[PDB]
């Protein structure tokens, strides 16, 4: 976890070394001061915000001794971007006067510019020239002036008590740690990657990638080879084998000494890459395992044919070259995190635990069929019985070869495989006691393993089902409910619809939840990400600043009608301008069409106006799938009265397409003909509806 | 669940047996009382709340017949710290006199100092001089004064009226009781642990536990050695095994005895230590039990050479020294609890039931082969299949020895062994009545059991794995989110990285639960705690009080931000001071650096001064991994207003490195030089820009 982070300033103040440092601007008048340091600030008496935005000529810091030529040193130095270092009697608070050193070196930019300055300081008071202004003595003024160069008495200076004529020496090793800025500057101020130190390759590169798959399958043939080849009594008739092992060794040496030039991660960390401790926890970790298991203890003694009795008996170890599963160990944890990983790693684990159980297998039957100087042929052993039932039998003139080692292994591995899966054939049983132990044994690890795998696909079964499940439970839940509230199936068919088609679209993910687990930046973007199609659309948005964009976004919600749902009932307060992006609507008002929205619409109420609620005086209906952008009238209002300016612009240029508080008046065609033809056809005692014609003409007066 | 606990009331109440008493300070000019009693405020009419805080000298209830003897002795005690006991005449509210009798006993404290004094109370007054002041009549008043020493009267002194002379042992007998309070002196005010009483043995301690493990092994090895022993017709050809017996024997006889003396833990309760009820408690559950299970009936028999009828038939039931799994049936609710300890349970007792069952199988085949005093061989059993197969068969003269007990005990368990795993090889297999009943019986045994283990496996896959698949599920719910809403990759990079590296750092755990578990103090110290660094680095939390630091650090929130991320966009509001602690910062105004900020550091707005929100004049962005400490503006200025004192120095003492309200002015030396350069190649109808100059000019003024 790494990512391309600035590293200006944690280089700079690791590199200054106890010293002093003040950064200016390079593309700004007068060159304000950008940031100042604690021992600057400490030498000079003067607080950083005090000394924040002032000339990095250091003008502020002039008095009576300051020279004009220096004033034109600094200013061509500045404005010719050139490294040099002048000394010139600085001004303290107190106006003291103080000798003192500066160097300026400028800092370039990986877009080939200059953009920031670096002024370095020290002070040299106590080794020049005494001068004093007003004090009470002219040793304690003295010893006033020594007492500010600690810096430059201490260690960097500290032999000077000690010789003679020092100050030949003493200005190169001042300049020495000031010279070495030029390492700091090779950032520039960019965004400069964590360059690994030489010689040390990345764990994560594709190199080691890929090697790290040889290696496994180099260590899976070797577990698989070794025991087959000390157990079955094979022979070297094969010489090219021994060729291949000794590949293999070279393959595995390499590896070792590959694994010392290699970043690791750190457990009490992220990523440690220092070769002082890399080395050393390699060492401590694995090396010696990995040297010993990684050497032919033999093939030494049997290439310099070594007495037959204690060479011979430290090379017949070659068993011990079996620990070479320290890689698999190593690697196991890249990829057990995963579901379905697991079970490919148990299957072959699986396999290698049967090789091995009917090599064991072989080499119990061969130790006991025989009775050694008795010459008794212990007719009870499998491998007796075997050599019966698949013919061939035993015959002596020596005694006969029997069966022969291509069936021999073949036979062990399937009593092995047997006795493992639990099947239990029993054409193959053992028959004495050695053979009895071994099967307790082999029946035991054969049930634990299989526990394991039948543990691991039934979690894995169960991960793969829980989320349609879930989602079957909640539909089955809302069924059961329509169904015991009565509710006709004229709105059973919609609420089922709708939420089969919500489920069909949004699969299982929740916005408002996708929303909140990231942190506020993102949530902005993405909601102006999500709000675009609005935003840059509609010409009332086209003057908004990002402030108020920003602030939009975070309340705009995007709402999805279905054809044939309302969205503003007939008498229904309006409280929500809404932009109409996708498809069409229609408003009807008394059972008419009185207009028709597309897309790029807004309708609503003038909410930054009328400060005030209003029925709705129509319908509105969805025709088309469409998409629709509301916002609430406080949230709205409230970012307008936050931008004033904003606001002077928007109500200028936002026009709505239709006002639902307003409401036309029209009459029609069939009832203007109807009267017509009542008209065609065509009050003393009515005194209520004179008093109600009265009393309507008071109203309208 | 104990804790260290000051035990002063309780203890003193216990311990006061119907007494009063009144708790007074002893580093306090005047001894203000610290605390009264119900008896204290019956007897002398004055409420608790109106007698707090006043002289311990009892002054408030002086009046005429007071002695300025006793006053003295009373002050010399007080400032002596000496135990001593007074009788002096005091008085009640009503001014009535009555005779009285004290007793003060300081008491000391851990820390070898006296801190709380302690004056008991007696009432003497119908045992002593009568004495009156204005009563209606003599006997009125000696029936008034008798009738307040009821606690006299009662059982402490109900002997009085059938002796008399006696009150040469009323005083003693007064006394005895007061005289104890050196007992409930012991705590002496400090932190007193619940010492255990005498001759009782923790459950809980080292001996205990480490006693516990051999118990368990030896009960282990009993269970596996009885059925083998009373059923392989083994002999008693080596001595030793009976003297193990015997030692096994004692030590446990002396657990059971151990048994006793140990305190448990109460099913109603936490800790029951109480020896009158343990023991009942002891014998109640177990005792029975255990003695029966510990005795061994036939070890007396044997070596008493008891008759071989009754004597013999008592002895031959050793069986019954099998029910020592009692002491198992206790632990195992200590280990129960764990998921992956049920494991090695189940697997220990499979092993325990395979030798059982293989034992039960011997039993059954010598029982079976034979046939009496028919003489017949019945060829049909398997333990003269296996004596066929194996070698050596049967051969009378007396019968032949057939197979060994060596091979014949591990034919059996093999046989039960296979059996029980289900993998049924059948080499050797039932063949009666009997042993096809037994093969019924044990393959639906094992068939339970297997279920068993497999259920076990994998509930442990599952709960190990359900944490990593919600993870994964989470993760790809967000993208495929990100893929429906076509947000484009350079956002959809830096959300996923976002999510994996903060579920890296933060792993598995939600830092407002946490808090919100812990109770109020717990999370008020632990806020404090996280934000130490600011509180105890920042000069303007120096002069902070205990309710300011934990109100503040109640609303102080950590804020960790990325390299690249944007933390205050130009133009949006500001709300919140926020203190740099780690990593820098940098502030960017129109397209420009003008300050850099560092450790400790803080920038924003002086809220407390302006009332007043301000749009931000400049972007903020990262440059290393920081971490911010951020507060909202309406807490810290509740805060503030709430705490005048704290804030009449905040105010002085905070000063801001950067104030994003106020926005500095500057010009570029590129754009200058562009202007000189213009201005090196250098109206009458210009009406609207005269009229934009001067409305200007008016509203510049």
């Amino acid at each position: 976890l790494v990512a391309p982070q600035n590293t200006f300033l944690e280089n700079i103040v690791r590199r200054s070394n106890d010293t002093n440092f003040v950064l200016g601007n390079a593309q700004i008048v007068d060159w304000p001061i950008v940031y100042s340091n604690d021992g600057f600030c400490k030498l000079s008496g003067y607080h950083r915000a005090e000394v924040m935005q002032k000339s990095s000529a250091c003008s502020f810091m002039y008095g009576e001794l300051t020279d004009k030529d220096t004033v034109e040193k600094v200013r061509q130095t500045f404005e010719n971007y050139e490294m040099n270092s002048f000394e010139i009697l600085m001004y303290k608070k107190n106006r003291t006067p103080v000798w003192f050193f500066v160097k300026i070196a400028p800092i370039r930019n990986e877009q080939d510019k200059v953009v920031l300055f670096l002024c370095t300081f020290s002070d040299i008071t106590a080794f020049k020239q005494p001068i004093e202004d007003d004090s009470c003595k002219g040793w304690g003024k003295f010893a006033r002036l020594t007492r500010a160069l600690t810096s430059s008495r201490g260690v960097l200076q500290q032999l000077a008590p000690s010789v003679q004529k020092g100050e030949n020496v003493h200005k190169h090793s001042r300049l020495a740690e000031v010279l070495q800025l030029g390492s700091d500057i090779l950032p520039q101020y960019k965004q400069e990657a964590p360059k690994t130190p030489p010689h040390i390759i990345l764990h994560y590169c594709v190199f080691k990638t890929t090697w790290d798959w040889i290696i496994l399958i180099l260590t899976f043939y070797t577990a698989i080879l070794v025991p087959y080849n000390v157990s079955f009594k094979t022979r070297q008739n094969n010489v090219a084998w021994l060729v291949v092992d000794s590949i293999v060794d070279v393959i595995f040496l390499v590896d070792i000494v590959l694994n010392f030039h290699t970043t690791f991660v750190g457990p009490a960390g992220e990523v440690i890459s220092d070769p002082k401790l890399i080395r050393m926890n390699y060492l401590k970790t694995w090396f010696v395992i990995d040297l010993l298991s990684c050497l032919p203890y033999d093939v030494i003694n049997a290439f310099e044919n070594v007495d037959e009795g204690i060479s011979s008996l430290f090379s017949s170890l070659k068993v011990v070259r079996l620990l070479r599963l320290g890689r698999v160990a190593r690697k196991l944890d890249h990829y057990i995190e995963y579901g379905a990983a697991v079970l490919v790693l148990l299957v072959c684990v699986f396999g290698l635990a049967a090789h091995w159980m009917a090599c064991i297998w072989y080499s119990i039957g061969d130790y006991e069929i025989f009775d050694e100087d008795t010459k008794t042929i212990r007719n009870n052993s499998w491998l007796y019985q075997l050599a019966l039932d698949i013919g061939t039998p035993y015959q002596f003139n020596k005694w006969e070869g029997g069966p022969s080692k291509n069936s021999v292994y073949i036979s062990s591995l399937y009593f092995t495989m047997t006795s493992l899966t639990s099947v239990g054939f029993g054409n193959i049983a053992p028959s004495t006691d050695i053979e009895k132990i071994f099967a307790v044994a082999i029946m035991m690890i054969g049930s634990l393993l299989y526990a394991t795998i039948f543990g691991n696909v039934t979690t894995i079964f169960q991960q793969m089902y829980a989320n349609t499940n879930r989602y079957h439970e909640m539909l089955n839940s809302v069924r059961d409910f329509l169904k015991l509230y009565q509710v006709p199936k004229g709105l059973s068919e919609r609420v089922m619809d709708y939420i089969v088609s919500t489920w069909s679209m949004s699969r299982g993910i929740d916005t408002e939840k996708v929303l909140q687990i990231c942190p506020k930046d993102m949530r902005a973007d993405i909601c102006v990400h999500l709000n675009r199609k609005v935003f840059k659309e509609h010409p009332a948005f086209r003057l908004a600043s990002d402030g108020c964009l920003r602030a939009l976004a975070m309340e705009f919600q995007t709402v999805h009608c279905a054809p044939g749902d309302l969205i503003y009932h007939a008498g229904e307060s309006v409280d929500s301008l809404c932009f109409v992006v996708s498809g069409s609507l229609e408003v009807i008002q008394d059972d008419e069409v009185v207009a028709i929205l597309g897309k790029g619409d807004v309708f609503g109420d003038v909410f930054w106006k009328e400060a005030t609620l209003a029925q709705s005086c129509a319908n509105v209906r969805a025709l088309t799938y469409c998409d629709l952008h509301v916002i609430k009238r406080d949230a709205l209002q409230k970012v307008l009265e936050f931008y004033t300016a904003f606001s002077h612009s928007f109500s200028r240029n936002l026009i709505l397409t239709y006002n639902l508080r307003k409401r036309i008046v029209f009459r029609k065609i069939s009832d203007v003909k109807r009267e017509e033809e009542e008209r065609m056809k065509r009050l003393p005692p009515d005194h209520p509806v004179r008093r109600l014609f009265q009393r309507f003409r008071q109203q309208k007066e």
